[PDB]
């Protein structure tokens, strides 16, 4: 079901989320949470969503694009669940991008993150992964994994001069 | 009359405003602009307003409190016009405060500025001043004079962790 997304200024968004246990991924609740998250992410036309954005300090991330309106250009991102992620940059090369966040409504900010990272996670069935991601996917996983450590993209603005409300950015 | 206040993201808010000439302060227009500004500032329940906030790169600032709702606590600030201001800090002592801006709707950010400055300006009649201001007044004049150099308070956030939407800050 759709859930209330917390906005910037709420102290939760700044706390550290803790790991999900192997047991936990069987609980009826869990499966229902992942459900709500996806329902929520979709209703918001969002590209990804982290558990703490809805008030749950659990290392649970969900992504999924498909013709996303909010970030029109961006290539499609296949629905997937990311649990207990751990990212590591593999380069200093950085791709720029006007990031946005559902917890930071109606605004965009240019942010440069490394364009090639090594992420390690676990999924709903409990499978371990350790791949090297790059491109938009990398950009998305990083933005979303940051939430898990209490970090919002406004913390990484390249410059505060390149930050503002959507409406005016172009108009 | 009330005028449209530009929001953050509009390039004007980042440009430098130029000095007002002694002649200029007689023009019918000028007097009408100061009029609009005051009308605008009041309608917005704002404490101060800089010309560029309404799209005029002229060094014109206007302030005026009296039981302001937006920043409830704040002491009263007598209506006054500040032209071609030039501020200089007189101390490193800084008073903290959760600043807000009409060009940055519905948000607050903790900002520490020097609590005792020396400001020099000219008024509508063309009189030169050179006083030492302190307290809330100092805080207000600095915030507003910054606009004259293309600077918004989000550029001076003490920490991005202490920045967010009003609604949530307390709720
Ligand atoms: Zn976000
Ligand atoms: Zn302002």
């Amino acid at each position: 079901s759709v859930r209330k997304i917390l906005r910037m200024g709420d102290p939760i968004l700044r706390k550290i989320s803790e790991p999900v246990t192997e047991d936990e991924i069987q609980t009826k609740e869990f499966k229902k949470l992942i459900r709500d998250m996806f329902d929520t992410m979709r209703h918001a036309e969002g590209v990804g969503l982290a558990a703490p954005q809805i008030g749950i300090l659990k290392q649970i991330v969900v992504v999924g694009s498909e013709d996303n309106e909010r970030y029109p250009g961006t290539p499609d991102v296949p629905e997937r669940i990311i649990l207990n992620p751990v990212i590591t940059p593999l380069t200093k090369d950085t791709s720029g991008f006007w990031e946005g966040c559902l917890s930071v409504p109606g605004m965009r900010g240019y942010v440069e993150r490394p364009n090639q990272i090594r992420m390690q996670w676990m999924d709903e069935k409990g499978n371990q992964f350790d791949e090297t991601i790059d491109g938009y996917k990398a950009i998305v996983y990083q933005h979303e994994c940051d939430h898990l450590q209490g970090i919002l993209y406004v913390d990484r603005l390249k410059d505060t001069k390149l930050f503002g409300f959507n409406e005016t950015l172009d108009s």
